[PDB]
């Protein structure tokens, strides 16, 4: 059984909270750890179309690990080229902290 | 910021969605990269005494990744243990393939 909508919700919610509570100057560590995690969820993503493009998208635009305010708008245009693939409106990425790290909205 | 219960909803329906994709015969990259996701999920969620518990739970009851039933098991005690800690009701891990796998509640 596949829940798409709900699954989604629930692993952006996921995403983007790990990458908004990420440090402004992370590791050598947290940096690699970051990068796996991230190649492994495109694995075992649970939606098994969902997941093979999202880790063709990871090899196609590796994500950005360097800080927070890089990893954050990695996740925000990961997230938005799915958005475009599912005919949703773009999420404005200038806004990403605001929504995910302040918690408005 | 921190919305623990959206995050936690949100992050359990991840873990127990993928232990219910999981291979009942899982290759051996694929139990390895499970238990490495498992680790990192640990070192990174973003509630951070959330994080450090279930870091020692994973060091005191090494995930069960040789097949799916094992894993899904797994996750639901580790799960369960979360719920003692917030006295919460017990949930029977018999029902966990139901629920999760099958879609039922
Ligand atoms: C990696 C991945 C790949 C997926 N691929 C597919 C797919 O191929 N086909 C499919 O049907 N479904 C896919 N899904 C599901 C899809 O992305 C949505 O989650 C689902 O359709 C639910 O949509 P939603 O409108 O409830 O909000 P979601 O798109 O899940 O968004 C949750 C909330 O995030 C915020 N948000 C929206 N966009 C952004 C952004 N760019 N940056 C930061 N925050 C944002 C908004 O506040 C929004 O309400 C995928 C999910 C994931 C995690
Ligand atoms: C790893 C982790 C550690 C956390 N640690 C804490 C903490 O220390 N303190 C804190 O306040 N919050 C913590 N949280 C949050 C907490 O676990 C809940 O997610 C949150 O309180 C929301 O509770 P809920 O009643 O909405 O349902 P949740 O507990 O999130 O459950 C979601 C759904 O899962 C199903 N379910 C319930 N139990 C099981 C089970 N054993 N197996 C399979 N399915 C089940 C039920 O259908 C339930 O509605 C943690 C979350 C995670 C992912």
């Amino acid at each position: 059984h596949m829940d798409v909508e709900q699954l989604g919700r629930s692993s952006w919610t996921l995403l983007h909270s790990v990458a908004a509570s990420y440090p402004a100057q992370p590791t050598d560590q947290q940096k690699g750890e970051m990068k796996q995690f991230l190649n492994i969820f495109s694995h075992i993503y649970p939606c098994n179309w969902c997941a093979k493009d999202f880790e063709k998208y990871i090899r196609e635009n590796a994500p950005q690990v360097e800080s927070r305010e890089e990893l954050g708008r990695w996740m925000c245009e990961a997230h938005n080229k799915v958005n475009k693939k599912l005919r949703k409106p773009k999420f404005d990425c200038n806004f990403w902290e605001k929504r995910w790290k302040d918690g408005w909205d």
